[PDB]
C-alpha cells in the first residue's frame, strides 16, 4: 500500500455512534415530512465493568459480542442497531407501535438472559448477562437529540428500578 | 431468532487488533520460560502502555480509542515475528516476549516501536481532525536464572511504572 468501513465499529460490525447519529437525524426529518411515527431504544450491558475486572478484558469483549449479536438478529430494517458507547446500544424503530418496541426490547433482555455463557479459556460458568433498557416515541416538533435524551431518561430509571428491565419514557 | 451458520474464531486471538490474547500470552510466557531454564539460553520481556489513553476516549469517542488501539498495535506486530511474541494484554497494555535476544536488542527495538508510533499523526477517518501525537511508555526485564514468568512480568511492569513517572513517552529497562 485497504481500510475498514469507517462508519462499523470493529468489535460487533454494527453501526458506530456516529453513523448511528446521522442516521437518527435523517429517520428524524424523515418521520417529519411524512408524518410518520419512530421510537428509539437505548440499552446498556448490567455490571459490564464487574465482567472485565472478574475475568478479563477479552472476556469483556466476548460479552459486547454476545449481546451485539442479540440486538443485531432483531434489528433487520428498516431497523437500525448500532454500537453506540463501550457498553451501549441503541435501535431505531421507525413506523412501530410504542408497544411493538416494548415487546421487541422485552424479548432481547429475556433471550440475553437466557444461558450461561462460560468463559472460552477455562470453561467456568461468568454468570447470567442481564440487560437495562430505555425507549422513547418522537413527539412531533422533536429533534434527534432530544428524544434521545428522553430514551436515556428511561434507562436510568430502569437501571434504578434494579435493572433488568424496560421503561418507557412516557411512563 | 436463529441466525445464520459461523464457527467459533480462534480464542486464543484478540477481536480488535488479532495478536494474541493475555490468557495466550501468560501460558506462552510459561511455556518461554521453561524452554529457556532447560536450554540456558536468554529471554526478555517488555509492556507496554498507551500514554493517554483514557484522555483520548473522552476527547474524541470509543470508535476512534479503538483506532489509535489498531495503530499502535501494527506498529508492535511489525516487529514481533516469530519466535518474537506480541499479545494485546490489557486494554492499553501490549507485552511481547524475546526469546534468546540480549537485553541490549530489546532496549534498541523499544526505542524504535517508541519512534515508529510518536513519528506522524493520524487524523480521524470521519471528519479529519487531527488526534495529535500518539506516544507509548515501555519497560522490560532480562529473566533471572531461576525466575518464573509471573516475577518477570512483574519487574517488567515495575519499570513500565518507572517509565509512567519518568513522565512517560520513554522506555525503562528494570535493571536500575
Ligand atoms: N478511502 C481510502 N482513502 C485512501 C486510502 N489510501 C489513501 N487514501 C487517500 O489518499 C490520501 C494519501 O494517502 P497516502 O499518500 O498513503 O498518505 C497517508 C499515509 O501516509 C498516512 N496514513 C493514513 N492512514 C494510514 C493507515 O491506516 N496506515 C498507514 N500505514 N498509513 C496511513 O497518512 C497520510 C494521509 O492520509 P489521509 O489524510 O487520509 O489521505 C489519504 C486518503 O485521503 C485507502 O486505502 N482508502
Ligand atoms: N499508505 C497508506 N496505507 C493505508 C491507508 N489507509 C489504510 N492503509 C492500509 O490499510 C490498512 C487498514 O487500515 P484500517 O482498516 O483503516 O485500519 C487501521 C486503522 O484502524 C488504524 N489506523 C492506522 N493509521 C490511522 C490513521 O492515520 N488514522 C486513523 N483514524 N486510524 C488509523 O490502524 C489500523 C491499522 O493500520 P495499518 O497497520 O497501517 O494498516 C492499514 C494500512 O496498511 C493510507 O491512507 N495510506
Ligand atoms: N476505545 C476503547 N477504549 C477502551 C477499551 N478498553 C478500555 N478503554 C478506555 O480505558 C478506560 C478505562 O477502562 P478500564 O479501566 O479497562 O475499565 C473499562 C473496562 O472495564 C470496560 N470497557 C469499556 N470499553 C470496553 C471495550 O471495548 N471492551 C471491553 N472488554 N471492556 C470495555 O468498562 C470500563 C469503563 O470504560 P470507559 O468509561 O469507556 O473508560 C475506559 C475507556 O475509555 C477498548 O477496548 N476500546
Ligand atoms: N451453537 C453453538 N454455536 C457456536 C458455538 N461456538 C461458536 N458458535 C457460533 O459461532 C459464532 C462466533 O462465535 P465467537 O467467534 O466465539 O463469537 C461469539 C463470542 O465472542 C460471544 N459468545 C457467545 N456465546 C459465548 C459463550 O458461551 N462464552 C463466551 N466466552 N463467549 C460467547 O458472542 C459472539 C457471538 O456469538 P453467537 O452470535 O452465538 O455467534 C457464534 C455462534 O453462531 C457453540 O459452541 N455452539
Ligand atoms: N471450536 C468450536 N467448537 C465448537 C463449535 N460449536 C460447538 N463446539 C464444541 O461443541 C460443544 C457443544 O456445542 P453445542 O451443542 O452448540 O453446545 C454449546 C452451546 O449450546 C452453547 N454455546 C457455547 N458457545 C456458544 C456460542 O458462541 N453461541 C451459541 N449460540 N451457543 C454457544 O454452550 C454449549 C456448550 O459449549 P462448550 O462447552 O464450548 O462445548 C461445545 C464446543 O466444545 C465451534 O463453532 N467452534
Amino acid at each position: 500500500h485497504v481500510r475498514r468501513d469507517a462508519t462499523t465499529d470493529g468489535l460487533t460490525n454494527l453501526a458506530n455512534r456516529k453513523a448511528f447519529d446521522d442516521e437518527l437525524d435523517r429517520a428524524c426529518a424523515e418521520a417529519e415530512e411524512g408524518g410518520t411515527t419512530i421510537c428509539l431504544a437505548v440499552l446498556d450491558i448490567d455490571h459490564f465493568k464487574g465482567f472485565n475486572d472478574t475475568w478479563g478484558h477479552q472476556t469483556g469483549d466476548q460479552v459486547i459480542r454476545y449481546v451485539a449479536s442479540v440486538i443485531g438478529r432483531v434489528a433487520a430494517p428498516p431497523r437500525f442497531a448500532a454500537r453506540y458507547g463501550g457498553e451501549e446500544f441503541a435501535m431505531i424503530f421507525p413506523r412501530e407501535a410504542a408497544s411493538v418496541v416494548a415487546t421487541t426490547l422485552e424479548e432481547i433482555r429475556v433471550e440475553v438472559s437466557s444461558r450461561m455463557l462460560k468463559r472460552r479459556s477455562t470453561n467456568e460458568d461468568l454468570g447470567a448477562i442481564t440487560v437495562s433498557s430505555g425507549f422513547a416515541e418522537r413527539k412531533p416538533g422533536e429533534s434527534g437529540h432530544s428524544v434521545m435524551e428522553r430514551a436515556d431518561a428511561a434507562l436510568y430509571a430502569s437501571k434504578r428500578g434494579g435493572r433488568n428491565r424496560v421503561t418507557a419514557a412516557e411512563s
